[PDB]
């Protein structure tokens, strides 16, 4: 019996806290098994629950229950006793579940966030499919199975004498150089490349959601307006010493290829011989290229429904022109993300932009009018347009705009919070098994804990970092129910059915 040589030998090293490191792994276990099997039945349940990043995370939780059954259990004995009581057969196949459940992780968090760029960042924005999904699944266990084949093949149990004598499981290599490469290639694939790619990815995809698209519902508001919309209107024009017209608005700096103030140059110039021309009323807001402001200037002094404002002005001041104008031109060759036509639509101005990026994806038929980017006399067109258009109400079109412009902000503010939990994920991925990846690389690459100081310590250590991957897998659930409401409603149905019987 092994059992009675590890009684004989248990005088030699006596741990005192066993019963820590037993509390802490039938904590996680119970909390492991049970928060991820609630995944699991919450995705298959709910219908809408089926996206492509929630069917990645059950993959997530099935790897995590995996090892939660097969490969905690036997971790807890050998960081306690030592020995490995299990069978040789057991000795190849525990270390390949356990390694193959890193790599589906790891492999399975780059896929999320792949997904997420591709659908946030990417100008094409693909939307995956369930079946694309499902067959990166089977990739991923497949490409998983397959890399860690070298692991089981090295494994071995062995019987060591320390005259009682030991049997342990371990890695047994032939040459001292295989060990070093392979481990420093185990680090790669498992942590540092899927780590490094995951941060270059979020990073891009938090600027856009965060910065570059994260428009401010409370500064941005039409209550902050007073009157009507045409008092404040005609004070607009009395200040700027015009008449009452149809007032067209263009904010942005003055460049070459970019917002495109020379397009609406072009386009003031082939406007300004029709009769038509002496109805419309231009603002033109901005600074930079010299000779464009010379050009607008120009056109300026000429006109006397044309007006070019060079200074800076305060936000509440272009929140008060968004409210009375019109229509807000915005030009643009290129614009990712369209912020000014968010705004802008939020008081009310109808958007006549380029169709173009983040404006092609903001404007919609019903509330705005899209043009040809870079092209003057489509511009000319368009704006001959909002002039018919404003010879009857424009209400229900300005109301279709307020609404437009909600509706795609409360979509920019669900997609932060989907991406603010996986990035949550992937923070608490890299805390988990930062611990046990770099003391692998410092134990099997260079040799650390050999000669040792202090081994209590360094076996302390190791214990400690286990049990911190096996915690990982309770805490995703966790970081499911505080991070996503999805999950926190489908969480709370599943223990009323279960204790209670209740529907949700
Ligand atoms: C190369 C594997 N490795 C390093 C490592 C880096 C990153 C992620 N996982 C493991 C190890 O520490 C080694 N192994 C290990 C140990 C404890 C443990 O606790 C979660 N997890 C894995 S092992 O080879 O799989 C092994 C050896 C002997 C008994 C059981 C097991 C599972
Ligand atoms: C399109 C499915 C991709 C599946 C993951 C493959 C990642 C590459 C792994 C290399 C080791």
């Amino acid at each position: 019996e092994e059992f009675l040589r590890y009684l004989w030998r248990e005088y030699l090293h006596p741990k005192e806290y066993a019963w820590v490191l037993i509390a802490g792994y039938i904590i996680v276990f119970v909390v492991a098994l049970i928060g991820n099997v609630l995944v699991c039945v919450a995705v298959w349940k709910n219908h809408h629950m089926r996206t492509v990043t929630n069917l990645f995370i059950v993959n997530l939780s099935l790897a995590a229950v995996l090892v939660t059954i097969t490969c905690l259990p036997a971790t807890l004995v050998v960081d306690i006793t030592e020995t490995w009581f299990f069978g040789q057969s057991l000795c190849k196949v525990i270390p390949y579940l356990q390694t193959v459940s890193v790599s589906v992780s790891a492999l399975t968090l780059s896929c999320i966030a792949l997904d997420r760029w591709y659908a946030i960042c990417h100008p094409l924005m693909f939307k995956s499919t369930a079946k694309r999904a499902l067959n990166s699944i089977v990739i991923i266990w497949i490409v998983s199975c397959i890399i860690m084949i070298p692991q089981a093949i090295v494994m071995e149990c062995s019987t060591v004498f320390p005259t009682t004598a030991f049997t342990v499981c371990d890695e047994r290599w032939g040459g001292e150089i295989a060990p070093k490469m392979y481990h420093i290639c185990f680090f790669l694939v498992t942590y540092a490349a899927p780590l490094c790619l995951m941060v270059l990815l979020y990073l891009q995809i938090f600027r856009k959601l965060w910065c570059r698209q994260g428009i401010d519902c409370s500064f941005w508001n039409e209550s902050y307006l007073t009157g009507s919309r045409d008092e404040r209107k005609k004070s607009l024009l009395s200040k700027f010493g015009m008449d009452e017209g149809v007032t067209f608005m263009f904010i942005g700096r003055f460049d070459r290829g970019q917002k495109g103030v020379d397009v609406l140059l072009k386009a003031i110039e082939i406007l300004s011989s029709k009769k038509e021309f002496q109805e419309m009323r231009f603002i033109i807001i901005g600074k930079g290229d010299p000779e464009l402001e010379g050009w607008a200037r120009s056109l300026e002094e000429k006109h006397g429904n044309v007006k070019v404002i060079t200074e800076m002005l305060s936000r509440e001041f272009v929140r008060e022109l968004y409210g009375s104008v019109d229509f807000v031109i915005i030009p643009s060759y290129f614009e990712p993300f369209g912020l000014v036509a968010l705004e802008a639509m939020c008081l009310g101005a109808i958007p006549i932009a380029s169709a173009v990026g983040g404006l092609r994806d903001i404007i919609t038929n019903e509330t705005g009018i899209l043009v040809k980017a870079g092209d003057p006399g489509e511009l000319a067109n368009a704006i001959l347009k909002a002039l018919e258009l404003s010879r009857s109400d424009l209400s229900k079109f300005r109301e279709n705009c307020k609404k437009r412009a909600m509706s795609f902000s409360k979509q920019i503010r669900a997609r932060r919070k989907t991406a603010r939990m996986l990035m949550v994920v992937v923070l608490v991925f890299a805390i988990c098994y930062a611990p046990i990846s770099i003391l692998n690389v410092l134990k099997r690459v260079f040799g650390m804990f050999a000669h040792t100081e202090d081994r209590e310590t360094v076996y302390a250590w190791f214990a400690f970092s286990h049990w911190l991957v096996y915690a990982n897998s309770a805490a995703n659930p966790i970081i499911y129910n505080f991070l996503s409401g999805k999950f926190r409603e489908e969480f709370k149905a599943a223990f009323s059915w279960w204790w209670l019987g209740v529907h949700h």
